[PDB]
């Protein structure tokens, strides 16, 4: 036997960094759960309890903590690009660093109608995220992506025309409840290093925004025939809004709302039209994935 | 032996509803998860399998939905007194139901600035709570709370002067993170029935607003002492606000952010005023609590 | 307005013990999590700011370290007496402590046959608990428990004969499956103090295994005439095996297996005598709770 | 834009399946949960609103329980090939099927020492999984695992002689605590349909048996240099011991014990060899992954 793959590291760090403006006592905070992996020439630690090639997964945690002290921490696609880098330079025998960060939210509070400048709140589970894979030689991959959106349109979503056979009990029907858990990712070309990574720093902002916006407006205006023609048109938007995008993926749970015939209770009409009482279901769930390129 | 007490029912009810107004094509929606749990004359279906005097939890799930169907599931105070109300009034033998109820939020989108006629975003995981007791000639007693508000401020926190003895480690501070997750409770004067609950259908939605209102604005405003201190002063304000409370709740967990000593790292300063970068903890936590009541 | 209760302390203590035999080499280990929480003259740290009577939080988690360092951690009735009898013996102003505790299980693997003297498994997520609450003046009351133990019986479970009105669909059965997660709790008498909980130490352990092996036994043995009738069964015997029980507690939830009728498809017979393939159900589920003393 | 990749099914379907000897009263059951994603020619239902194409994802749940009644359940490999066979048979313009099963354990219980014919306890969470993947004209790739075994031994483990550098705080240690959560992968050959997998039907059940004693009996017994040593000499062993596995992949969380020390109280000793409470740390953790091939 040999060792035909191998990465290690600390995960679960989680990591939260203030700025504080001295002239406008105006604080800004900054919190994240961050994954580094790191492979290279480290298979005689597996294959000969050579510990001498292991970057120790403690030493991993505390250049996080570090890096982060010594560097802006967002856009998170810049504070992982600077640290897997730091990894596989500082490391001759390290030579990929796969870094995963999620961003947790806290928003600014306004309090009597004006920000506050200290105080915060959670505004949902929704994160942003990147997986920034460093390569030595290779330059730096980056994904970017949104989950834990959570939404619901309460009309304007049909199901009908698909395949029916012996295996079909499921109606037709041109109204419908869609809720969904919104995953979205955007691939990045490669990057050849750090400095083409701070070459584009805004547009990792930029994107994001575009990417939540694009997702938003077209869930809510969509009259979707399904989740794989709506999700379609947010990906070819996104692709259209930045072109250095290769692709984008979603993956989207179609979180099914039930309607509940209640007509043998005292002949009540809550189906169809009258329908106004549903039973949302915990699972199953559909599940709609795509991956969009560009022609 | 001999039963002492008994209650049962159904749980994790998912409820959803949808308001559509056919003038404006404004459509609402609630979703709530709902708990219903009996007692009465009911020993008998434990000491000798005499299952007559058991209304199948099947079937209480049942009229949840009926009932939702048949009135207003808002404010839920009112749905949960109704609901409760219809067990002992249905059932000679049933003498008290137990009416839990958590609401989700589904806050209508805004896109390109205008609100939204059917499409919804889950802003957190925040809950709106009852819990109704109706208990068949002793009224309706409810108590309603707001659960699941994550907040941080960055400064205006400090803890000093507390005691100091051979089990003490920690420093006194006067510059600290405080962040919580916000668990508030209000208990209204027990009500007659649901004539009384109905008087005051307004006061419910406004007195959470109250609560939400003043533990936000009370937490980014007060340069804190303690969680005690500042807990405290939200209770007072909540109970000076409305005089149909008789008490209010606060549980409220201190999700520590620890300081991270990088001094032994090229000297790096990221303590005390230098704190920058810290470390977030799981657990443990502290946990305070109190109960305030009018002198 | 006035604080009319108030309790405070560390939750989520994570704890770990091991004993280790000089003389065998055998290794046992002990994992809990701890949350005490004091009561006392602690009001002006709420209304004045007055931090002088706190024991801070974090002082009550190396306390926590410290009493599991010097006493035995088992059994958790023990442990927790004598943490809770430090609180209100070392502190004037401390009257009450709460001391919960969730036992993790660490059971001893056998490898080839043989039980290893350092190696455990995790053999479920059931855990063993206790609640103490030590009052100055008022003793030591102990509730312990089972929580998480999971069980599923395929026939011998009935349940028919329950009341039928208009708001009933569900049919009688005389063949069901029951599915449960049990929550089984002890209260013992009253205890004047620690002297008396150390003259029943060997009760603990056993109580807990009457309890453990009552729930099982009756649970696979009692055709059942509902969850109502089960449960109370098992109260009784357990009541009868040891004196200083007062109460018995169950809380049980009815994890519901539905029938598919697949009879659509090809006629498939899957439903009555010839059901083989189920739908667990997530939720809602039946809660089933009734609380047995001594006639 | 252009569809680059797409998947699509039912996700969280919760499946049970009773077998009952009717010539000995002997019943045995089956728990899993279920996810099925299709790919094929399908790119027209994302870009053109053409659901004709589509195969409902609820009828690929009806079809998950029909598969279920009319084959056996185990071993998983087995009914995930005859599940995802059946999708690319069925349907001309389906050429892939993804299916995904995890196993729930439902043991039989042992009641006053004797198995009991119908009575089974959840003991723990770990499962049994397969992730079967049915490509037309490509046969059948399997992965199988177990997953959530979750194991501490509490001496012989050591971690000494890795990397120093600036960045590195840890000592070295030659007694520690190990406690993982273990995730081990073993990889089939390809097979060529689903005749080739029947053939193989005892392997499967005989793999995971070994997978799961050598993982057990390697982590008792290896006096741990560092996870990584250990994993490797677990995958070893099992590709030793099945020629029809390419590859074993193990991904293995190190759940960290940290020592206490309590010397500041009363010189209490509690670190190295007077080690004896530690604080488990929930995290961060360290995360080591391998796949190890034949050489
Ligand atoms: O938008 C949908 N897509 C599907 O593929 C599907 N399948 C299904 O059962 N309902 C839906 N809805
Ligand atoms: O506000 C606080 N209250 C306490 O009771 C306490 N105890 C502690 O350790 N830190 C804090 N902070
Ligand atoms: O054992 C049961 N008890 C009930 O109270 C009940 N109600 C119900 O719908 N099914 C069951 N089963
Ligand atoms: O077995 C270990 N491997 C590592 O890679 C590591 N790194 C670390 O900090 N502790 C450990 N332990
Ligand atoms: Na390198
Ligand atoms: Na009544
Ligand atoms: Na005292
Ligand atoms: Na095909």
């Amino acid at each position: 036997s040999a060792v035909k793959a191998a990465r290690y590291g600390k995960d679960n760090v989680r990591v939260y960094k203030v700025h504080k403006d001295e002239k406008t006592g105006v604080q800004t905070v900054y919190e994240m759960t961050v994954c580094v992996l790191l492979e290279g020439e480290i298979e005689t630690s597996y294959t000969k309890a050579d510990n001498s090639v292991i970057v120790a997964t403690d030493s991993i945690k505390n250049t996080i903590y570090i890096t982060a002290k010594q560097n802006p921490v967002t856009p998170p696609e810049l504070f992982g690009s600077i640290l897997g880098t730091h990894f596989i330079e500082k490391y001759n025998h390290i030579h990929a660093a796969h870094v995963n960060i999620v961003c947790h939210r806290w928003t600014r509070m306004d309090i009597d109608g004006k920000p506050h400048p200290h105080s915060f709140i959670r505004d949902s589970e929704e994160k942003r995220n990147v997986q920034v894979d460093v390569v030595e030689g290779k330059g730096i991959d980056i994904k970017s992506s949104l989950s834990g959106l959570t939404v619901l349109k309460s009309t304007n979503s049909q199901f009908w025309g698909f395949l029916r056979d012996e295996y079909t009990t499921l109606k037709e029907t041109w109204d419908r409840i869609l809720s969904t858990d919104v995953d979205a990712t955007w691939q990045w070309k490669n990057f050849s290093g750090l400095q083409e990574v701070r070459s584009h720093v805004p547009k990792f902002d930029a994107t994001w925004a575009t990417a939540r916006e694009v997702t938003l407006k077209t869930f809510a205006e969509d009259n979707s025939a399904s989740v794989q023609a709506t999700m379609y048109k947010m990906a070819e938007q996104i692709l259209a809004r930045q072109q250095l995008i290769e692709t984008v993926e979603y993956s989207l749970p179609n979180k099914h709302y039930f309607e509940i015939d209640l007509s043998w209770h005292k002949g009540l009409q809550n189906t169809g039209k009258n329908a106004e009482v549903f039973a949302p279901q915990s699972d199953p769930n559909g599940l709609i994935k795509c991956t969009v390129g560009r022609s």
